């Protein structure tokens, strides 16, 4: 079960490396005069936060080690040009989300860890809520965006 | 101009290096039963990262173009034996993030930025603030830690 | 002296931003933009509120405020859609941010201490102030390529 | 068309009332009179209301309305008493009456019963007006003819 | 440097001696039946003391070291005849604490010492306030005072 | 004299007022702010003693001349928390010893009105002396295992 308490840790680090990335999104939509988006984005980088403090405790109190990996910088916002963009690589973003929890499950399901199991019910049924609302969201900046400027609408 | 501009840009990392390195200090104390002091370091945690968000707002404001850097490991919690090493670390921390701060006033003043000046003071404050208090915790913890189990009792307490 | 030469001016040049301001509000009251004009209206009122502030501070601290002519508004003569107004605002704002440099600037070579303290939040306030202005023309900009669709949004 | 250049006129009136009122509180805080200088500038900002309401009312009935510059208060540089300061406030109340009364007279003329509707409580107001300053400045020259005792009098 | 850590303990012995002159001016305001006057003045002095260690806290902080000196005696009492001239002394107790303010800033800034001169800004306004309302208070005594016992007026009131 | 003695009070006050607050200055300097904020609160009573003379003697017309109030200077010599109180507690038998010299006069001057005024500063002296000493021996029994005054300097 090595296997197990790394994928953990990596539970760990993409959760604060997926916070990361939404500040990033935040800053692009704060730059280019999107305060909507950029409120909706922070908003979504403390509760990634949150997530990854929620693993940590919950390691503290099952005696996984879990040791601190660099978070690394976030990527895309060099290359966004516009919200579609965002919004694209953040749906991409929460799918990674979402199988890293997979691998985690599958591992614990492996070693028969039902507190691991159970701990993790509640953040399956999260993540399928937003991909979800993610991928909604990034439907309508698609359709609104067809007609010059009817998406600084949808900001708020 | 550039000088600023990349100080200014790397004060936002110092800011979440920082919030990291309290996070890993909470780590330790968890694993080491110190459930006090661990609630102290995850606090401060959030609040480093919170300074961190008002430096990027600003800098969005003001046009100041921000690239988030990695947040590197937090490497002394591999090295902790003791409530107090770890404190120790922590007072290096706070005065690494105060000299982060006056570089920074440096720069702006330099470049007679007054507006990053103005901005920085309540920073400059804060800062004399928490090196205060924390050298104060570390000055109390290496007194208790001289007799066996004593500071165990006050991170029950305070 | 020079910083007296200089505070004076500050003075006058919130007025005149007073007065451009109350123009741009008349200007998009005339052309049926309600919602701008009520902005334009309120910025009008908060210069002026600015104004009295540094002449209160300048009689408290001997400094003599001589209360220049008002010169009237000009850009309104070319204005011909939002666009232009806001334009003119962000220029006006720029100017301001620049008369409140120049302030500082002179402060700082005579080691006006107090003088300095002052400003600080008027300082913080104009970052706020130009980006807020920066963000309305960007978002203007924007709606107004579509026919119609900036005037259903001045409806906000 | 009197009536436009009129009215036009009355704004501009009142606008420079304002920038009279506020020259006088500057006078009377630089001379520690701080209960005139609160009386003077609780007075510049009910001018600036009345240009305020002029220059709406103008938008609403398309009376084309060009802002003119505020001329530099320039009394100030006389002044050397309260009943100085006090008598030119008396002189500036009868001057906006009669700007007022014109505007009246050019209402009239064009049978313009909008323009007369809107002005009656204006007028009624600069008759409590000029009785408020007259009965003021009488107290004031009352008063100074013992020293020291008009400034008993300013704790309001 | 010592300069800075100098005027910083003389900025507290002179928020302390500007506490003991106005309780001067109370004493000799209260004796002389000006019992309006006397409670402005002991208003005062409360609050330069609480200047005092405003002070005195920061240094704390900031680890400048503090000494405190002898408060020395009010002078001026000896000598005041008339409400006009404690007005006056008090105006001069107020330019003084300005002057000295202004030095200490001056040496905060030679130094590069932001955290201090974030510290003093609240000061230099609070005195900016200080010296206009005392002038102000001044000129008003001194135009009542022409006219026998009007000013017993002033104080009957304010 | 009665009246030179009742100056004098008004000195010892601020005098005892300032050794306070050098007393929280030392305390907080080495992080016992427990301590600190008790001798900073103290500080702040003696001072207000020192009004409550002054202002009865303005009442009485008992000429008050404000003297110097002298640096403090047992800070010099103050490592532990125990040498800080041990001053305290002589400052305070000190205190007590001014008022009852002034109390003295008074008597011998059969002056009524002041000795009814000094009638509660004697009561409080009373209190403050066992306040204090009781203070000093709790130090001086916690600072026989290293560490332990520290821990109950959080209270
Ligand atoms: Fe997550
Ligand atoms: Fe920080
Ligand atoms: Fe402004
Ligand atoms: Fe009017
Ligand atoms: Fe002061
Ligand atoms: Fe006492």
């Amino acid at each position: 079960s090595e296997e197990l308490l790394d994928l953990f840790n990596r539970q760990v680090t993409q959760e604060f490396t997926a916070s990361q990335v939404y500040l990033s999104a935040s800053i692009w939509f704060d730059q280019n005069d999107w305060e909507g988006m950029a409120a909706y984005m922070l908003a979504e980088s403390a509760e990634e936060r949150e997530h990854g403090l929620g693993f940590v405790d919950f390691a503290n109190k099952r005696n996984i080690p879990i040791e601190l990996q660099a978070v690394p910088a976030p990527v895309s916002c060099a290359e966004w040009s516009s919200p579609e963009d965002v919004w694209q690589s953040i749906l991409e973003l929460e799918q990674a989300n979402t199988r890293s929890l997979l691998n985690l499950a599958e591992a614990a399901s492996t070693c028969h860890d039902f507190a691991v199991m159970a701990f993790l019910n509640p953040f399956h049924l999260q993540q399928v809520n937003e991909e979800d609302k993610i991928g909604s969201i990034l439907a309508k900046v698609t359709d609104e965006n067809r007609t010059p400027g009817l998406l600084r609408s949808l900001d708020v």
